[PDB]
């Protein structure tokens, strides 16, 4: 009961479209960073219970992580590739706001952000 529902990965009655840049975000953005030595704690929502996080929830209201990005990107969750970059800059600010700067789980999300936006860097322009 401690950790919440996670965040959606479908809604119907949310619009969206396919575009090139949300499958570079796939193929490339995402794909990259989940295959990182420092992807781990950042593939699923964070499990409050399980990390003897009880405070966490409490702190951040807005979880992302890139499980549920991963998810929203296969089912075609964004109307667009800004709402899927939304999402990455939501985990990583939560992930510097619940903890200190340079722990190790700060260090290991300041990796995946520096290959995030080089990543992001090519991202190429629309169709
Ligand atoms: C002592 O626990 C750890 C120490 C270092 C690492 Br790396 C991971 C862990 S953990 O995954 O067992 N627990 C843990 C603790 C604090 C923050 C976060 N997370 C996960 C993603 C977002 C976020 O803030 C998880």
């Amino acid at each position: 009961s401690m950790n919440p529902p996670p965040p959606e990965t479908s809604n119907p009655n949310k619009p969206k479209r396919q575009t090139n840049q949300l499958q570079y975000l796939l193929r490339v953005v995402l794909k990259t960073l989940w295959k990182h030595q420092f992807a781990w704690p950042f593939q699923q929502p964070v499990d409050a219970v399980k990390l003897n996080l009880p405070d966490y929830y409490k702190i951040i209201k807005t979880p992302m992580d890139m499980g549920t990005i991963k998810k929203r990107l296969e089912n075609n969750y964004y109307w667009n590739a800004q709402e899927c970059i939304q999402d990455f800059n939501t985990m990583f600010t939560n992930c510097y706001i619940y903890n200190k700067p340079g722990d190790d789980i700060v260090l290991m999300a300041e990796a995946l952000e520096k290959l995030f936006l080089q990543k992001i860097n090519e991202l190429p322009t629309e169709e």
